[PDB]
């Protein structure tokens, strides 16, 4: 038969934008993970597309989640990574990132820290 | 001061691709759409970010939304653009998936169905 097909390219930029847009405004926000005291307003499928232990983790329903074996500051980093593709940070945190994005199983943190640390090394 | 950046240019395609995976599965599917008999499990996050229109009716929180202007037919097709970036159709669907794509305000649909339909014209 005939076929029309249409491919946007710029779509799944667009939806990480958009979705980035509504953590920070906190639209249908349906999870809030804690780290030490602070709170962080986020959206499971988000969080489980780009980590498979937070894939994981929702397996067993609830609206908060303790996290502890990071720093506030090294979730907001692989937080911002998840909703925007880029993760920035200093060179100390490294070693931090590094064992985050391990637990969390988030394949490319855990590849290009290690390929940073290591030639940096 | 000194910074380190990581930038992950297959990130959102990547995590397109697993939330697509994960509707197949019916994995964290957290809405129902209705759509004459038949039932469509998906994610809020994902139709919101596609369409304004969604984004706009999650206002007001259910578990079904049930739509009545387009076929089922027309929905998976639609469905599906939003979970992978590419709607493929028939010759003939073109004036239901711009219809659609108006009432749910997908820009790209609707910008390229048109463009379609005129060249043709």
């Amino acid at each position: 038969m005939g076929m029309i097909q249409l491919q946007n390219p710029s779509h799944p930029t667009g939806l990480l934008c958009k979705a980035n847009q509504m953590r920070l405004a906190g639209t249908l926000c349906d999870v809030v993970i804690m780290v030490d005291s602070q709170e962080f307003h986020a959206h499971r499928t988000v969080l489980a597309c780009t980590s498979k232990m937070f894939e994981i983790l929702f397996h067993r329903n609830s609206q908060h989640y303790t996290l502890d074996f990071l720093s506030p500051k090294t979730f907001q980093q692989i937080l911002e990574y998840a909703y925007t593709a880029t993760l920035q940070a200093k060179a100390e945190d490294l070693d931090d990132l590094l064992y985050a994005a391990e637990i969390l199983e988030i394949e490319y943190l855990e590849e290009q820290c290690l390929k940073m640390l290591e030639t940096i090394q």
